[PDB]
């Protein structure tokens, strides 16, 4: 029972700081048999006028059968629901299975996730694409175009795609990158083409997309529909479950 149990597999991500440490953390497994593994939340069923009579059920995004997200809304509001993504992915997953690159030319935003084991270089926060393609240039060296989803290949890498550049068509083409999913928060042309990849927000944190299918993540229809109303994480918050994170580790 999957949405019974929903709160074990994807809860509210305000909740994440106090279950560091619990069996449920790092719990994701890339076996074929764990169907939340590289599933992460995004928000909620219930919206507006109906909050009070819907039963509401968590709506997410697959990070295996798209090779990015386009978040399209004002500044605050996508980096709320970036950070919620975030959050959601370094409880559940375990950095061996997902690890994670930020790159920005606001990196006041970005500070909190040197916590965070899943953004620890064997840290993955670049200010430029060149910077970037420069550090990571053994993550992109023999990597095919991306294939949308037996055991799945880690770690699968999550990257943050935060500063307008012309030089991403020369990291990412059309057909994506192998074992990576990119969330862009721009809001550029190249990214914003594709409409199956496109989270497009309205001034309440509602979230429209084309609506795909619950157990195979297929596009069921060419246009956008309600997706869900988006969770957010602020600062302090994504702040407080990295430290707690952090802490964990060292003990």
């Amino acid at each position: 029972s999957m949405d019974a149990n929903y709160r074990w597999f994807h809860p509210a991500p305000n909740t994440l700081a106090a279950a560091v440490g619990s069996p449920r953390m790092w719990e994701r497994k890339p076996d074929g048999k764990d169907l939340n593994f590289g599933v992460v939340r995004v928000g909620g069923s219930g919206f507006g006028r109906y909050q009070s009579v819907v039963y509401n059920l968590p709506k997410m995004v697959s990070l295996l059968v798209e090779p990015w997200y386009a978040l399209v809304g004002e500044r605050e509001q996508v980096l709320g629901l970036m950070r919620a993504i975030i959050c959601q992915l370094a409880f559940s997953h375990g950095p061996d299975h997902v690890q994670m690159i930020v790159v920005s030319s606001d990196l006041d935003q970005w500070d909190w996730v040197k916590w965070l084991p899943h953004f620890g270089d064997s840290r993955m926060v670049y200010t430029s694409v060149r910077e970037f393609a420069a550090e990571q240039a053994e993550l992109f060296a023999g990597r095919g175009s991306f294939t949308p989803r037996a055991q799945t290949p880690t770690p699968h890498t999550v990257i943050i795609a935060d500063v307008d550049d012309p030089q991403w068509e020369y990291v990412i083409s059309a057909e994506g990158v192998d074992g990576v999913t990119f969330f862009d928060l721009t809001g550029s042309s190249m990214w914003t083409d594709i409409p199956e990849r496109k989270l497009q927000f309205d001034k309440t944190g509602v979230i429209e997309a084309l609506p795909r299918d619950r157990d195979t993540w297929m596009v069921i229809d060419d246009k956008a529909w309600f997706f869900a109303l988006t969770d957010q994480v602020s600062i302090a918050e994504a702040e407080e479950f990295a430290q707690k994170l952090a802490q964990w580790r060292l003990a």
